């Protein structure tokens, strides 16, 4: 179906001021784009609050919506976070914009990791276009 | 530039007889199809011999070619492949088609991936295409 | 006294949609049900935020009533939960629905069960009115 | 149907002589009169013997009944009580009387809880009584 | 410059009723009473939410001022804390009014202390006010 | 009471020629200083030999003396050192000048640390003075 | 010589009703009937008994006869029966029915395997009767 | 049906000059004799060449071939050995000449184990002929 | 009071055929001999059943009369042994006839030592003589 | 021979002053009396400075004569202690007064262990008098 | 006698295109004459192929040649080429170009080392120098 | 320049009485003689006082003088000594006569080899020698 939802974890918001000079607003609008190039409607969120990104899965869970999520330093100590991706039905795909393994040790282990579809580290913000392309092709 | 090289490891070559039904051949035809719709060359490559990929890396060293990788079973157990990938100044993408976090626990190590640029797992297929893109972009 | 306080964490708004078919509100019912024949009241609130939960805990110290507490995946994760409820100075009774040791290994530790009066585990949503039970003939 | 094994393992034959005033006798007499309100008989049984608890659960594997189990100190160490437990077609509980995570480190890990459907730590005596009523509702 | 921004996180409001009989808002009179002897403005908040303390960091990160910071349980568990600590130009000074050394293992890592200019353990509330006047010294 | 002693140990007297451009002297000059400023009356030691450092340890437990101590290398690998500062009926704070969690993690523990009453890292030679300033407190 | 132990450990009197359908005495009357054909005397014997499995291995110490010996849970847990069997002069061989390391971690180690002289596992009800031939070609 | 595959690994070849007195040759006669008695046909061969190795593996997947292998030092570091052999539709068994368990540490972990059928240890070049006879009465 | 247990558990009623050459019963007839020469009456015991081991303790226990015990392998292993011996009041006395520290990694882990008055290891069969010289100076 | 030495390391001279109350002086004059008993000369040095005990086991070396060593908390940190004790060629024996497995996880290892001839641990100063009355009855 | 093999594993081709900027041809041109000059012959030969490594290694053992060894990044992964080297009965030197010490963690530990005579590293392209002059000494 | 510092450390003042048959005056006397044929002058000095040992480290740093240190035990538990040869700023050279990791386990960490220049082990007590022919050739 059309309908792909983009959910940025804490600190995602101050993107552009390790990560990149490109804006949250910018990621957004790049995404969209992306997005309408290739038939999809692109649902982009960001919260510092957990509970609001448990409220935006369960949401992705019941509609039966593909997920894309860089979930910021949750990635590395959620289980909450985890179980919640783990009621999705339709593909989650799990994004970093840094390569998470060539930091500290701590950053390469993911709790999300072994319940996604896949997994897409280092390549930056076009990690995000990437996946949009994947699931694009997945129906 | 144009030149990208794809090299493909160990038990590669029996791709379509966890790693899906298209073979190896298919994927070279698959690669060269979308490398050309993005203005690039793609020389793909695949051998169950060590000494063979440090060959093929060694030379995209030399021409300062990009490389898209995966190295199979490797990825968890050569220290040589690492340091020869350590010697490349463009790009390194790592490409897994499953997703490596999902299976056993040895899996979860990559000696490739501190030193790659990124990372793509799990996306079956199209992860190769989608590092293609990447590539694309960043030139 | 007649006081009971049955506190859900995160995700378990969702039950009934590994934790079976019965919702939070029927959830709710059984509880209160039981809570009457057993001469208590039940007080059974759920949040999907740890601030949230940090608070009922915190007025649960204060008025010296008992709590029945399913942290969700805040067991496993949580300090700041564990340090709340370690002022706790009537029972504490940690409740899981399903078996944490026949799932992942990460699972398998709790911050939570060294500061509670007891815990159970695998006994499903029946656990909760054993707690009660517990609870009843302990004053 | 009716009939409930109690099975407790070494040392818990001094009981009332961390586990409480309560002697073994009474704890059986506790057991039964709570079995009979229930509708259910209670065989209720104590050794310091392994083999001799293998043997008595090996019984409860070929009648098909539900075992009530304090392994005592076996609960950390015996790996033949946890495969002759794991051929129990009807439920196993698991329980303790004292709060075993309160305690040593080497005590927080069970061979049993894995296999059992459930555990029930921490509510002294009573725990015994609880996993009765558990097992009278699930029949 | 004069302002110094003092942030606790959970927990940290219940101070008076480990961390001793002082309150939190004797805590705060104590603090800008100091500082005001050290010719500085303290800004002193309190949260129970991660949120809150990410947005307060995030402000002390783009107005470039110094932070004291008590993080509680979250110490031990965030990086997500972290992470927007990271981002600070102006110094971190880490606070524990408890020793975390003489207490349980799992208190004496800190995802913090590695990002911090420097961290003061176990000196009570007089650990914050030896904060405030290495900061004074060092402007 | 007035007294206290400042204990340094090996290669503290190199100071000056990670730990900063101030001398051992000038070190000495500072907390003489603060602590007349103080009321108190700073007694300032250095030595590379362990039995040294034992013995004025031994004093101050027999004289009752708080004792200020930076260990250098032996805070990671001394139990007699440890064992020594354990007989002080009087407070002992640990400080170290660099941040030693931002370093190599076999510096991340202290044998010492358990049983400080505190610990000031990372405030550079300034945690010398604020240590004192604890102190003159403290009585 | 002609005599050889079969030593078989807890739960192994349950054979036939992971280790297959054949019974104890089934498995019985097969060794005995391959040990005729060999030349050799088989005495076979099961016991869920430490003590009497003990008791047996010390006998063929005395006698210098070999032993076939399927511990069962006791393999991965008897100090005591490693020290019995390290006695032995004659050859020990140490079975297993199943595929130890294709199940629990915890089912890879074996305290007997280091003073056994070889180990035959996965190879079901067969692997007692090829230890026999290894027997009946080493004397 | 009558083939199996002898797959010998590094080193192998250098039998007889812990391993014991018998040449590889010997070894090749001694396996194809005891191969004609029971039936069957057996096809050793030996390389110190993984590629080698992975490519006679691949063959007997390709033909439904049972294998007898001895990797040598591969059995402990070779993920493309153990990906190759999970394919194998046929019975693996893994053999080793020595005890690998009453060696170094390193040696009591095999890749290979969880993907065979079974494997035997320490009964010297037996252990081949042993292997052999399983699979003629497994058909 | 003149009475003095003497528990051996497994393995060694084998004394005399790493241990030393003198049997059993010479042993005891040498505890005897030292105990009346200290004006002691000593009781001497030894099975390879752990059962018959916790009843011997047990009835220590409550007769109040002091433990030396060789608990054999069970040292390394038994939670049970460990429990039935922390009841007992008078002190108990673990001895080792070798040095426990000289050999496997993992006979320098004792489940009694914790428990335990103290420990002698490596004085040979004179360590029961000394413990018992111990125990007569401790009345 | 007729002389032994007893070596006490770093701290064991503040003795009387866990340790209990006899100072060093009574543990020398208790020694020198019990050696004479037994018709040995007892040599007891005390020092803080591994160097200075490094001399003394150096002589004992040279002498061949045994020693009664408690070295403090060296016993946990120092090889070159060990090495030096190493080359003793008659009886070492590692008195503790402590016990050292009731204590700190750290204390349970020891690098003496692994080389002495036998220990003692826990059984207060008697100890040393115990380790005497071992080597009267070994010359 | 004259012969000394020099045996360099993969990568070490590329030497001079961390590892300093002498080439492979120069490396053999050095070695060489300080070989001459010595009253050596040095056979110098590279390889990034395993199989051919360890044919090398064979060739000295049947020899019995001295080999010096830089292995590259097998040091750390291969068990082959270790067992390969240890049937080498004349010496063998381990040379590292680079510290190993000052770099991943990983490097820190060679299966090679512990078979080897002796291992030089850090010293750069003069190790190998230096292995050639203990060599000359060594006969 | 000429000067070249040879520090010896605990217990090497007694090697020829593992370390092999040469004495220290003799090892002086062989690097002095090396030295003068290298055009270097050696000062060789030996302590079993680790401030000993510091002090002579200083006097290097202070002097920029090259170090051949062979540490003895510290080597693997100084982190004192580590720091000190942290500030030489001519190269240090870390020897060990014997091959440390063809020992015990605990003798393959070194505290000082990550900040050496280079390590050489096992190749007796020429190692020395060489280490020296280093330091001629660079400078
Ligand atoms: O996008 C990233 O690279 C990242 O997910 C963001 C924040 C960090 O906490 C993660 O480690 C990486
Ligand atoms: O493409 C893959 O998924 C993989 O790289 C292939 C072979 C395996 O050894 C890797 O673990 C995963
Ligand atoms: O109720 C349960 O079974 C659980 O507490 C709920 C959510 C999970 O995160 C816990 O692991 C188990
Ligand atoms: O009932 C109990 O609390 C326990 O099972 C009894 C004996 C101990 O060995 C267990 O750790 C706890
Ligand atoms: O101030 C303290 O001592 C502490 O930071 C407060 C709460 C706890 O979770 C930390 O461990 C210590
Ligand atoms: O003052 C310091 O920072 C330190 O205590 C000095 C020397 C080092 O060995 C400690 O790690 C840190
Ligand atoms: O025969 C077997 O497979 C086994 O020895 C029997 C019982 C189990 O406890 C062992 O793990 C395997
Ligand atoms: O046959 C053997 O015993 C072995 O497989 C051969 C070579 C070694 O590397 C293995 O550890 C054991
Ligand atoms: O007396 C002994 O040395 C020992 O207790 C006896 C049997 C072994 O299992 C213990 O490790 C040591
Ligand atoms: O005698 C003792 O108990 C001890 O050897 C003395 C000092 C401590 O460091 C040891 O741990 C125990
Ligand atoms: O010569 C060296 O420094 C090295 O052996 C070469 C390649 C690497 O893989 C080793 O870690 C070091
Ligand atoms: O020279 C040596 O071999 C050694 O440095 C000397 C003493 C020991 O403590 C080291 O482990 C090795
Ligand atoms: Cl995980
Ligand atoms: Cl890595
Ligand atoms: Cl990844
Ligand atoms: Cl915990
Ligand atoms: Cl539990
Ligand atoms: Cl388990
Ligand atoms: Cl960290
Ligand atoms: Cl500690
Ligand atoms: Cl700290
Ligand atoms: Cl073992
Ligand atoms: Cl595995
Ligand atoms: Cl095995
Ligand atoms: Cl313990
Ligand atoms: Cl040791
Ligand atoms: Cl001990
Ligand atoms: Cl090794
Ligand atoms: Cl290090
Ligand atoms: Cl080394």
């Amino acid at each position: 179906e059309l309908i792909v939802n983009v959910i940025n974890g804490p600190n995602l918001g101050r993107l552009g001021r390790v990560y990149g000079g490109t804006t949250h607003d910018e990621l957004v609008a790049l995404i969209e784009r992306e997005a309408a190039e290739l038939g999809l409607k692109a649902v982009v969120r960001q919260s510092d609050s957990e509970a609001q990104l448990l409220d935006w899965i369960h949401q992705a869970a019941d509609a039966a919506e593909p997920v894309i999520l860089n979930a910021g330093g949750l990635t590395h100590t959620s289980v909450a976070l985890r179980d919640a991706c783990a009621e999705l039905s339709a593909p989650l795909i799990e994004v970093h914009i840094s390569n998470v393994h060539a930091r500290e040790e701590f950053r390469r282990h993911s709790y999300l990791s072994p319940i996604a579809t896949g997994v897409i580290v280092g390549l930056g913000i076009q990690g995000y276009l990437l996946a949009l392309r994947y699931l694009a092709e997945h129906v």
